[PDB]
């Protein structure tokens, strides 16, 4: 089975925000479908992090065994569905990223940093943005104004 993670925020002067670098932290909360079983813990994965899967299956950023009924779980980042989320998208859900879950699917995000941005018309590189209150400032000096990222609220999809 495969989950989007969509985003939805409002844009001051900025486009192309979006998760950079293969150690970028995905902070999720993941459910096992055997036995409904969430973890406490917040818990991250990476790209960065990458585990053969037994028979044809490729890979996975991170195994486990479900705590409660013991099946072996997995989770992959697919890094080919990483997507920016621009001016254009304002205010609307879309997806950023999606995961190939096999047991174990993710029910809550807490993003934190690692973004980047850019000034919609200056193009002025915004990196290393922390999302983790959900809103974040800064001052683009080419263009002469404020940059925001606001009210950031995400939700799942199948897909
Ligand atoms: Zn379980």
């Amino acid at each position: 089975g495969k989950i989007a993670l969509q985003l939805k925020a409002t844009l001051e002067n900025i486009t192309n925000l979006r998760p950079v670098g293969e150690d970028f932290r995905w902070y999720l909360k993941m459910k096992c479908g055997n036995c409904g079983e969430i973890s406490d813990k917040w818990q991250y994965i990476r790209l960065m992090d990458s585990v053969a899967l037994k028979g044809g299956r490729g890979s996975a950023s991170m195994v486990q065994k479900c705590k409660l009924c013991a099946r072996e779980n997995s989770i992959e980042i697919l890094s080919s569905t990483i997507k920016p989320y621009n001016a254009e998208d304002n205010e609307n859900f879309k997806t950023i990223v999606e995961f190939e879950c096999r047991g174990l699917e993710p029910v809550d995000f807490q993003p934190q940093a690692g973004f980047a941005a850019e000034g919609v018309e200056s193009g002025t590189a915004f990196s290393d943005i922390n999302l983790q209150e959900k809103d974040w400032t800064d001052y683009d000096e080419k263009a002469q104004e404020s940059v925001g990222i606001y009210e950031v609220t995400h939700q799942f999809v199948k897909c």
